[PDB]
């Protein structure tokens, strides 16, 4: 069964690794971390890796129940919470997983909306939401143990023991103290244990060559910045690879960037056997392309070819 | 040949809203013209109404706030013009109902709307606040190029700075908030009649009933279990706008399989304009297992009998 890329534009990408659009394709060739995030991790054959999972809706989403409020020595209103999986069950934590699907993959402040509905109900049930923020770098972030703790401005409107959904939104800070870094882990089970399962690690393996990412940019809170998430594949290429679940003839699909208006081909890219791309480019920051243009796969090549230059 | 995506019921989200698919469902007794404008996919295809392919698009505006207004109602009231939701101008001359992406029900949604301001260490300046869109109100004209949105929050928006809405739920379905999902937004602002929908779609055959996509969508606060009902899911509007398979014949068989058994759990139509129906004389869920999936089975006519359900 052949391998093949679906045909969506830019403008019809969205990041994996956070519900937003596509905004530009990106280089950052001096990066000094290393590069393993969990979501958005599929190989050509369409084994979905880290935690990734197939949901626009789950990136990012956590589902489960408020236990308590909590004390924390940190300013604001404290609530822990057991996490399930995405769909209501129970997390099974012996799960070949890194944590539940759809966990955050990054150190940050992370802000969206906690809504309840509750269980018991002109019998219908009581709901409630309110902003609220994940620190992923907490020791009490434990995803892989089956709960986090969460933050609301709100004080008091907050119910124990119902059932929860966080709908992330952005970041509440990218300021010196906020600890945001999109390359960096979260630890899934705290502070003295090792994150399991892992998707591996993705470099450019050819001399010359650096990754080229899917960015979309991360609305904040509030404060300074601009802050981005840059994805390895788009979900849609998550989703199609899955469905298609196309063997892998080579460790390395060739793909052109095609422009469909006039034909013409922009730029060519490495695409690996474990869902990455990597561009023959030594400038850092945006790709200027019609948002018209899309990838094409056009051959099974080796790690040796050599790229045209960008 | 026509196919369709090989995705579990745990793996399909809303074309309505953005939330997950949480179960099937049937209304034989529902009274409404059922002509919801997101969603909205022929077979071969071509997107209807209001329905673009992005997931994070589905009731999600971009725009720029132009200042507070001045109104009577309680809150705080924003005017934004808004774009297409890849930032260039909406032409409201095009043939489409709205903005693609605007929402195709009436309600009070809640959401987040977002800044992030253009002028810039030389980083710009950012604020968020939770915000209320009444789809049903005379300021709700998104096809005249703008909307009005309204905040807790008193004076933290900002006039001519980037704005984004992201949807999150309903800030109520009380008496007197007029939610009702079968009720199309008036595009154009009160009064006015709207253009270019994609048709209504109703069961022809007796015995049959339309068959939903059903999720339910958060509360702000008050009392309910409010759910969005989608003719297809997202994943679907996207495989169809991929493979542009020609349409043999008018209605598609289908058949829900459960994948560990083998087992046909019931049969329904899929029909050219991208609706399903199904022989069922019962309102209600379907209480069905996640892990089965639609398959095509064969081309039909008008006049084949469904199995019953
Ligand atoms: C508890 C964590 C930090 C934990 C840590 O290890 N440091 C902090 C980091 C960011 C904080 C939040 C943000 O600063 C935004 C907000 C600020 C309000 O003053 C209090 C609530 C609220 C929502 C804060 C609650 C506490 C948070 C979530
Ligand atoms: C302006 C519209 C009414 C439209 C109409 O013409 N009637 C009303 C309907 C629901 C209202 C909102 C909701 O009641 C929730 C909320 C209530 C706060 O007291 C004020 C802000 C806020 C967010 C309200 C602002 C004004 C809204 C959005
Ligand atoms: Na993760
Ligand atoms: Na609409």
């Amino acid at each position: 069964k052949p391998f093949t890329l679906p045909i969506l534009t830019l403008g019809e990408l969205t990041n994996s690794r956070f519900p937003l659009p596509i905004d530009v394709l990106y280089t950052n060739p001096n990066e000094s971390a290393i590069v393993q995030c969990q979501n958005g991790r599929c190989t050509l054959d369409g084994e979905l890796q880290g935690t990734t999972q197939l949901l626009p809706t789950g990136i990012c989403a956590f589902r489960g129940k408020v236990t308590q409020q909590v004390q924390d020595e940190h300013r604001g209103t404290h609530w822990n919470m057991t996490v399930t999986n995405l769909n209501g069950t129970p997390f099974d934590p012996t799960e070949d997983v890194p944590a539940p699907l759809g966990t955050p993959d990054f150190s940050g402040q992370i802000y969206g909306v906690i809504s309840q509905r509750n269980t018991n109900t002109g019998n219908l049930p009581a709901n409630r939401a309110h902003e609220a923020v994940i620190a992923t770098y907490s020791p009490k972030f434990t995803p892989k143990l089956g709960n986090i703790q969460f933050s609301t401005w709100e004080t008091q409107d907050v119910s124990s023991g119902q059932p929860t959904k966080f709908t992330p939104v952005g970041l509440a800070s990218v300021d010196a103290n906020s600890h945001f870094d999109q390359w960096t882990l979260p630890s899934y089970s705290g502070a003295l244990t090792l994150n399991m399962n892992l998707a591996p690690s993705v470099a450019p393996v050819f001399p010359g060559e650096c990754l080229l990412f899917f960015r979309s940019f991360i609305p904040l809170k509030g404060g300074y910045g601009n802050p981005a998430i840059d994805c390895l594949m788009p979900q849609e290429w998550v989703q199609h690879l899955y469905q298609e679940s196309a063997p892998s003839l080579s460790d390395v699909a060739l793909v052109r960037y095609v422009n469909p208006e006039t034909g013409r081909t922009l730029f060519e890219a490495k695409l690996h056997r474990n869902g990455f791309l990597t561009v023959a480019r030594n400038s850092a920051g945006p790709v200027v392309a019609p948002t018209n243009g899309y990838f094409r796969f056009d051959s099974w090549v080796n790690q040796f070819y050599t790229l045209a230059p960008m």
